[PDB]
């Protein structure tokens, strides 16, 4: 048993039917020894008297808030939430594997520039009764709340999306990064405790917001037409050392390539396609950006 914050603690289980569990004592937080009573969450049942209370935690039944009275007066709580550990690994039951980079990764963080922002998300079935802390640094990093962003329909099920904004607190954008950043969140659920994490340095995690305003200049007496757009509002500033390299492609009806680090390009349009444009950091190969497009017809 450890404490996870103030009156709160987890319990490490082998999760399996009859597992021998945990021996745990309780003691409460009063200097008072005469007439203490202890009782479990919503039951009025006394389950023993005395400063210590012990049990045998070994299911979600022996979790919860333990109570400690005192003349119909709560003295203290302790708050038993377990962590099953079935086969070895501990549970994931509360988030989605989002399966995405490469299995086992519930936590998805992103960055749009260098300025040491990032957003990290998650999805779950469960709509409440759930909490989330999150704590990040580097190897000092302030992270918001993790809000509900999204509500999704997958299925019989319904997605929840959560997703949380920390920043750096001394950031350098130009500097080359030696530790990485690592994420870490605590999930609740009712009784159940799960653990979460994920390690990256800004520079892989970066994926810049699409080229905006895209235009398209046909040319006289020629069949191909100029395509511009400019570098997107939220990618860091200056230009001139941040640069973005741009790659430009003719979508067509068939589903059987012009890389550039200039703000336009010369490109043949053709009926019922449009022409796109995708954004990646110049000088380190991240994620390429969403992508931007505009019709030929
Ligand atoms: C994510 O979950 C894991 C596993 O439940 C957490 O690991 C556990 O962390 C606690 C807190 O530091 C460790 O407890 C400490 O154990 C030593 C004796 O071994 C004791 O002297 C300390 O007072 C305290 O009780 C616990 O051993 C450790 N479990 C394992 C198997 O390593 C991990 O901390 C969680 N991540 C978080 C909340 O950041
Ligand atoms: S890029 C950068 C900004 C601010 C500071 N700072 O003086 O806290 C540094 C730095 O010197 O570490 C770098
Ligand atoms: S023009 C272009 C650049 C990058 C990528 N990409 O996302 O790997 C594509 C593409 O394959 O869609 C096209």
């Amino acid at each position: 048993i450890w404490e996870l914050k103030k009156d709160v603690y987890v319990v490490e289980l082998d999760w399996y039917p009859d597992a021998p569990g945990e021996m745990v004592v309780l003691t409460c937080d009063t200097p008072e020894e005469d007439g203490i009573t202890w009782t479990l969450d919503q039951s009025s049942e006394v389950l023993g008297s005395g400063k210590t209370l012990t049990i045998q935690v070994k299911e979600f039944g022996d979790a919860g808030q333990y109570t400690c009275h005192k003349g119909g007066e709560v003295l203290s709580h302790s708050l038993l939430l377990l962590h099953k550990k079935e086969d070895g690994i501990w549970s994931t039951d509360i988030l989605k594997d989002q399966k995405e980079p490469k299995n086992k990764t519930f936590l998805r963080c992103e960055a749009k520039n260098y300025s040491g922002r990032f957003t990290c998300w998650w999805l779950t079935t469960i709509s409440t009764d759930l909490t989330f802390s999150v704590k990040s640094s580097r190897g000092g990093v302030t992270c918001g709340a993790a809000t509900l962003s999204a509500e999704r329909v997958r299925g019989d099920n319904k997605e929840y999306e959560y997703s949380v904004e920390c920043q750096e607190d001394s950031a350098c954008p130009a500097a080359e990064e030696s530790l990485p950043i690592e994420v870490m969140v605590d999930a609740v659920h009712k009784l159940k405790y799960e653990n979460y994490t994920s390690s990256f340095f800004i520079r892989d995690i970066i994926k810049p917001d699409p080229p905006k305003n895209l235009q398209l200049k046909p040319l006289k007496n020629s069949r191909q037409v100029e395509v511009s757009w400019e570098y997107p509002d939220t990618w860091s500033t200056p230009h001139s050392y941040f640069s973005l390299t741009f790659c430009v492609q003719v979508q067509g009806k068939s589903k059987r390539r012009v890389f550039t680090d200039k703000t336009s390009a010369t490109v043949i349009c053709r009926k019922n396609a449009s022409i796109s444009v995708r954004a990646q950091d110049r000088y380190y190969s991240s994620s390429w950006s969403e992508w931007a497009s505009v019709p030929c017809s």
